[PDB]
């Protein structure tokens, strides 16, 4: 009297699971928007130093001679490496001699300049306001954007662990509902904080609650369906993220103020919390705990939804108790973690799987948060990453059965990897080729997440299936944290952030051939 018999009795495929899939895949879009909002709410616009001659109208009325703004800009700001007015320093004493062309304007000492003690002036053509504009994340404070992104990712990790324990102890639907509420409230609060550390802390809390939402949605979606229909709903969950990227691009185009954007993104989660109550709790977990009457209630409700009351009429507590007894025990938790690495055969298999899990977080999140440097129109780039993800993800699974198993993993990492390395070599003059390659790079890098998830289970023995995936997700989260921090190497050179992000997938993909 195992649970699958009962689930087949009530109805495994019809109606109810479709509605549940809709109601649980809709929030994934807004989860993706919350995750990728940092690309728009923290965009760094073009800026230059504050100059009394230009910015101040009181000094504007005192200008001797009607000189054009370009001449004043050349006078007051030293030239920069890219022929632009240099960003982080200013002329002390209005240099009039620069007007004359008789002197080669190249002999300038570092003692002739001062740091911008009077703030900056930013460009407001595209973005009305970001966090960089508000709190002056410029010059000496340019290292605090990857800090914010790493704090958010660490929040995801800690929230995943804590919510895992809490959902294993209390249930699925309850933790999911309270996670919806926490996301909404924490986002609404974060949209109003005046100082940077408060913003970082509330983004941390939002990330924790988001991790809880994703985990509980995945588990509750898996536990209510027959084993034949698992990968189909995994594919639906995967497509949710691509539609979420498209939605992120659209909403970012709609609103161009970071506080309003954050409020608009964090608003619907309260609505999700409101109707999260009507969902039924997973019957398998209810059977495991020992509250049989609640299990019978959920089973009868979901059977009545599918119009299968006649088969539900025969359900009694005895078969539920038999299913309780048949459920395997998990006392072995302390044992499988060591056995994964202590086994000589399993030591190498895990590590290469670990390295493949590591490479996804390091490369994808290090680049998907820096679309400003890969092109001009970041509204269009966000849409295309979601668009290209659809044909590639579905088109890849065809090659699984035909081209084999071990070859798919190697191609799923090398080929997106070489797209990024080609971005360095190609001249910046051909911008269209630069942008199209980056779309195909990160667009095809998402297919690695799906292929590895499916392949992880089949290799390992049935005993250690769950624990093997548990390690794999940890390296993805731990690797993603180190992603943004690499951008701090950009001071040495422009090509260094791209070089490291391209070498890791090539080594990860080629090393997977030993599996
Ligand atoms: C914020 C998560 C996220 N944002 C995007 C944006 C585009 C494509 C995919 N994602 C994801 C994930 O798929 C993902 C990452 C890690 Br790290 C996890 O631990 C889990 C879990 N559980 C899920």
């Amino acid at each position: 009297m195992a649970f699958p018999e009962l689930l087949d009795r009530v109805g495994g495929r019809g109606r109810f699971q479709l509605l549940q899939a809709v109601a649980l895949v809709t929030p994934i879009l807004w989860v993706t928007t919350q995750s990728m909002l940092e690309n728009f709410s923290a965009a760094v616009p073009h800026h230059r130093c504050w100059v009394p001659l230009l910015d101040n109208s009181t000094s504007q009325a005192s200008i001797p001679g009607d000189f054009g703004r370009d001449v004043l800009l050349a006078v007051s700001i030293p030239p920069g490496p890219d022929q632009r007015p240099h960003q982080c320093l200013r002329f002390r004493q209005p240099q009039w001699q620069l007007i004359e062309s008789n002197t080669t304007a190249t002999n300038w000492s570092d003692a002739d300049t001062e740091p911008c003690e009077d703030g900056w002036v930013y460009d407001h053509s595209t973005f009305r306001s970001t966090i960089v504009t508000t709190w002056d994340l410029v010059c000496d404070s340019q290292a605090l954007r990857p800090m914010a992104q790493s704090i958010f990712l660490a929040g995801i990790l800690v929230g995943a662990a804590v919510c895992g324990h809490a959902s294993d102890r209390f249930g699925r639907r309850r933790v999911l509902t309270w996670s919806y509420l926490l996301v909404s409230v924490s986002g609404t609060i974060a949209a109003l904080m005046p100082t940077f550390p408060l913003y970082c802390l509330f983004r941390f809390l939002v990330a924790s609650a988001v991790a809880g939402v994703m985990m509980n949605t995945a588990s509750l979606l898996m536990e209510w369906t027959s084993a034949q229909a698992g990968p189909l709903m995994m594919t639906l969950n995967a497509l949710g993220f691509s539609f979420g990227q498209v939605l992120t691009g659209s909403v970012a185009y709609g609103v161009r103020s970071w506080r309003m954007l954050q409020l608009a993104v964090s608003a619907p989660f309260f609505l999700f919390f409101v109707y999260s109550w009507w969902l039924p709790e997973s019957a398998r977990w209810l059977i495991t705990v020992g509250r049989l009457d609640q299990s019978l209630r959920e089973l009868q409700r979901v059977a009545a939804v599918n119009r299968r009351k006649a088969e539900a009429d025969t359900l009694t507590v005895e078969v539920l108790r038999s299913a309780m007894q048949e459920e395997p025990n998990g006392n072995q938790a302390g044992a499988r973690l060591g056995t994964l690495l202590h086994t000589p055969g399993l030591r190498l298999r895990t590590f290469i799987s670990m390295l493949c899990w590591f490479a996804f977080g390091f490369t994808f999140f290090g680049l998907a948060l820096d679309l400003q440097a890969l092109g001009s129109n970041i509204f269009l780039l966000q849409a295309l990453i979601g668009i290209v993800d659809l044909p590639v993800k579905m088109g890849s699974l065809l090659l699984l059965s035909r081209l084999g198993r071990r070859l798919c993993q190697a191609s799923s990492l090398v080929l997106p990897g070489l797209c990024i390395l080609a971005n360095i070599l190609v001249p910046r003059e051909m911008g269209i080729l630069r942008s199209s390659l980056a779309v195909l790079g990160l667009g095809s890098l998402g297919a690695a997440f799906t292929c590895v998830t499916i392949f992880s289970s089949e290799l390992f023995p049935t005993v250690i299936r769950m624990t093997a995936v548990g390690l794999g997700q940890v390296a993805a989260r731990g690797g993603a944290i180190l992603g943004p921090l690499v951008r701090l190497l950009g001071v040495y050179g422009s090509w260094l952030p791209l070089l490291v992000y391209g070498v890791v997938p090539v080594l990860s993909g080629l090393a997977a051939l030993l599996l």
